[PDB]
């Protein structure tokens, strides 16, 4: 008594095969054919699992998968064995997309009507129904339209999954108990301001299911302290049990990463009766505060903890087709951090509960919500995509805000949840959202949209959604002049430069030779792994940027090479001004998300990292932008400025910057000695690089930071143009804005062959890593950097070992320069194979060096 078993899987097949509903949760029911498939699947997963399609990752595989199969329901079928009915039986569950009929042993328990929408929970007493045995389960689960259905939807971020992900992604729970069941227990918590003593309130429920009156206790620990109720239950009387408030002295508080350290305590409860065990449940939280208020500017400012935040992060997305892996999970937060960033987005899609899990042990902040686009927003949204709500799908939006407010309450992680996107809510919504809320005592703080539209109760956003979402060049992040543009200033929700070409590994894994011949000759031309809207269906304006300020390509490589170098510096520049003007004392920037951190599959836009967990020019340039101790240089006025994310003020530090002609030429130097910055976002000036005379056209910056001891703790090198890029601001869409003047860039063209320079080592850890160290020298006799230097962990083939995580990679090094880079991967990932360094650079050519 006290159980909660996950099915492990299910056999699957259309009801198109079905004639008769009621046979299939009948034992015996025949299944020949059937898809065996594991928990959490899609149905399109499913058919993926038994290898029924071609990978939807490659070329346009995707779109030759029949979909009309998808509009009836499929069948989710599993046997449960019951050695013993003396306890009750339940199945509790959420991610039905995207409604169900619920059956047992031959009779309908629950209609579609109940069990609908994906976020919504359910606990079912199956008691009446299940005997000594084989007993069986079977849901009827209907099409998924993410426009009709309080559900999850792809927007524009891919292409439309053909089951429109139908199916069951999250577990059922089979639970086991006796009279009493124990539901809904968690723990508030409230932190002094000196963060020296808390006050936790458990409360949990009980419902007596038994057709006879009982006592309960519900008794355990709470933080390692004792703590116990008795309460009085009639039949079928369910109670919430407030437990007296227990002090915690001197908490471990819960930090986000680098802050300090991400302890949980654990609340454990058994409801008992009649001196044996009824039910019992195991939970976590964390000791922690947050508050998300509007400044005087405006702006929504989040701190956790009483320390202000400049929130640096990306949309986080899961698999296109819900697929789930909890070790894949924790290597995208890994990457979260390994990239220096401090948050996620989840716009919908909300993740399964390990994700929060995860993100509460990595000290990750998340910020969940509704997404926009579909029927969440369909009653406020007007002429974008989503139904006008009716009176059903009131109660289903209310309990799906109730549900998910119950599953995340106690993730430290979260520091809100946002209850519109795009679109606010209305009043009645919003009410509904507020009441759910309130009921499951989610306190923590709601943010209306991510747009600047109000809610008419929780008021401002304290955000913007102004664009861009394609090409803009690096000096447009550094504008805090158009006020309907996304600058840095306010909190940036939602917002990229667009286009992402991935690594040429990923790019020979996910199109054709042909498909990518097209993609570098005509970017102007549809690309089935950008987007499904027309408006981000072609690369034409990075096509353009990109010949226009690197110059034409050559050829694919050519291409994929300046394409890196366009991401890296525009992914650099979009972080990089909103650090820097985080402190400024009118409009702040208090925010930034890129978009976005992942894709949903292979793609060509929004993204760091691709689908496969490599590591590309947008990768690095996020990494460079977020190191923690940085030195940086403005694009708007030529400011070098030294941001210092840590939690502790910094003193003694040097600047140094320097640039070069392309012809190794040093044009300008500058040392600033003893510099002090404070923590958590704070800046210092080290100085303003005037104009220089005799630059080359395309010329380089070299910025250096050491600290007190020497150590070079940051280095940064600008690939810069005497031509300026200038916005042609009035011809500004939503999504981007021309340029009226392109800078020249072109000179990395002809930048002359330099040398490395390589050696490596790897050692087998004893906790399942090895760490491959690489020291690379430039070693050519001239005065030429080795320009943009990227090393990559390879198995015996060549094929990348991945995921990966990096110190610092993509270097440049001047003649004699050295650097030291670490390298961390499972020893496993290898697959056998000894492991080595490819390396390449932009004028120093590929070579692999064993390690
Ligand atoms: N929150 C929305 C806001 N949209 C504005 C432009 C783009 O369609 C973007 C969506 O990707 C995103 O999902």
């Amino acid at each position: 008594a006290g159980n909660a078993t996950p099915i492990p899987g299910y056999v699957i097949q259309s009801s198109a095969q079905v004639s008769d509903d009621s046979a299939v949760s009948k034992p015996g029911f025949p299944t020949s054919g059937w898809y065996p498939v594991s928990s959490r699947s899609t149905v399109y997963a499913g058919l993926l699992q038994n290898g029924k399609y071609a990978d939807p990752f490659y070329s346009t595989n995707m779109q030759n998968v029949p979909a009309a199969q998808f509009s009836v329901p499929w069948w989710y079928r599993t046997d449960l064995n019951v050695d013993d009915t003396s306890s009750r039986t339940y199945l509790d569950f959420s991610g039905v997309l995207s409604k169900a009929d619920v059956w047992v042993n031959g009779t309908k328990v629950a209609t579609k009507d109940q069990v609908n929408g994906a976020y919504t929970r359910h606990d079912l007493d199956i008691t009446a129904q299940v005997h000594t045995g084989v007993n069986s389960v079977a849901f009827k689960v209907y099409p998924n339209d993410p426009n009709r259905d309080l559900s999850m939807g792809w927007i524009d971020w891919a292409q439309t999954p053909p089951d429109q992900n139908m199916g069951i992604v999250r577990d059922v729970l089979v639970r086991r108990s006796g009279a009493v069941a124990l539901r809904s227990a968690h723990v508030i918590q409230k932190l002094n301001s000196a963060l020296d003593h808390a006050d936790l309130t458990v409360k949990a429920d009980v419902r007596n299911d038994s057709a006879n009156a009982v006592q309960t206790t519900v008794a355990g620990t709470v933080a390692g302290k004792p703590i116990s109720q008795t309460v009085s239950l009639a039949a079928k009387e369910r109670k919430t049990v407030t437990f007296p408030l227990v002090g915690l002295d001197r908490p471990n508080v819960w930090w986000p990463a680098g802050m300090g350290g991400q302890h949980r305590y654990d609340l454990d409860l058994t409801a008992s009766v009649g001196g044996t065990p009824s039910d019992a449940a195991k939970s976590k939280f964390g000791v922690r505060d947050v508050k998300a208020t509007l400044n005087s500017s405006g702006g929504r400012q989040y701190s956790v903890n009483g320390k202000p935040l400049l929130i640096r992060g990306g949309g986080y997305t899961p698999d296109l087709f819900l697929r789930w892996n909890e070790t894949a999970a924790a290597d995208k937060l890994k990457y979260v951090l390994n990239l220096g960033l401090n948050t996620v987005r989840l716009e919908g899609h909300i993740e399964p509960d390990e994700f929060f899990d995860i993100a509460d042990d990595l000290g990750v902040l998340t910020m969940p919500g509704w997404e926009c686009c579909d029927k969440w927003e369909g009653q406020v949204n007007g002429e974008e995509k989503g139904e006008p709500w009716v009176e059903s799908d009131y109660p289903i939006a209310k309990a799906s805000m109730f549900s998910e407010a119950e599953r995340l309450r106690d993730h430290p992680s979260v520091i809100s949840f946002h209850i519109g996107s795009d679109f606010a809510p209305d009043r009645r919504i919003e009410q509904g959202y507020l009441d759910a809320m309130k009921a499951a005592d989610f306190l923590l703080p709601v943010i209306p949209a991510a747009s600047a539209r109000p809610s008419p109760i929780t008021g401002a956003s304290g955000m913007k959604m102004n664009g861009p979402y394609d090409y803009v060049p690096p000096v447009y992040w550094y504008d805090k002049s158009q006020k309907d543009r996304g600058g840095a200033w306010s909190f940036n929700s939602e917002t990229s430069a667009g286009v992402d070409i991935p690594t040429m590994d990923t790019l020979k894994r996910m199109m054709s030779a042909s498909e990518l011949d097209t993609m570098w000759k005509n970017p102007s031309a549809k690309q089935y792994h950008r987007s499904s809207s027309d408006t981000f269906g072609n690369l034409k304006l990075f096509g353009d940027a990109l010949t226009k300020r690197y110059g034409a390509s050559a050829n694919l490589n050519d291409f994929v090479r300046k394409a890196q170098l366009s991401q890296y510096e525009n992914v650099r520049a979009e972080f990089e001004s909103h650090s820097r003007n985080y402190t400024d004392s009118t409009n702040p920037s208090t925010g930034l998300i890129y978009w976005m951190l992942n894709s949903p599959w292979t793609s060509l836009h929004w993204q760091l990292f691709d689908a496969y967990m490599d590591q590309n020019g947008a990768y690095y340039g996020a990494k460079k932008a977020n190191e923690p101790l940085h030195i940086q240089y403005s694009h708007d006025n030529r400011s070098v400025v030294v941001i210092n994310q840590t939690s502790n003020a910094v003193s003694g530090l040097t600047a140094t910057t320097k640039l070069y002609n392309l012809d190794g030429t040093e044009k300008y130097s500058n040392t600033k000695t003893g510099l002090s910055v404070g923590a958590l976002g704070a800046k210092a000036t080290a100085v303003t690089v005037p104009a220089v005379s005799g630059l080359s056209t395309t010329y380089l910056a070299k910025n250096v930071l050491t600290d007190s001891s020497g150590k070079e703790v940051s280095r940064n090198v600008y690939w810069l143009s005497t031509k300026a890029d200038t916005l042609n601001w009035g011809g500004s869409d939503w999504y981007y804005t021309p340029q009226s003047a392109f800078a020249d860039l072109s000179g990395l063209n002809n930048l002359g062959q330099s040398a490395v320079g390589a050696t490596a080592n790897s050692v087998a850890g004893a906790d399942g890593t090895t760490t491959t160290t690489v020291t690379l020298k430039n070693t050519s006799g001239g005065r030429l950097p080795a320009f943009y230097v990227d090393s990559k962990v390879v198995d015996s083939a060549g094929k990348p070992v991945l995921p990966v995580e990096w110190n610092d990679n993509a270097v440049s090094l001047w003649p004699g320069e050295t650097t030291t880079l670490t390298a961390k991967y499972r020893t496993a990932d290898l697959k056998g194979s000894k492991p080595s360094v490819r390396i390449s650079g932009w004028n120093t050519g590929t070579q692999t060096v064993p390690a």
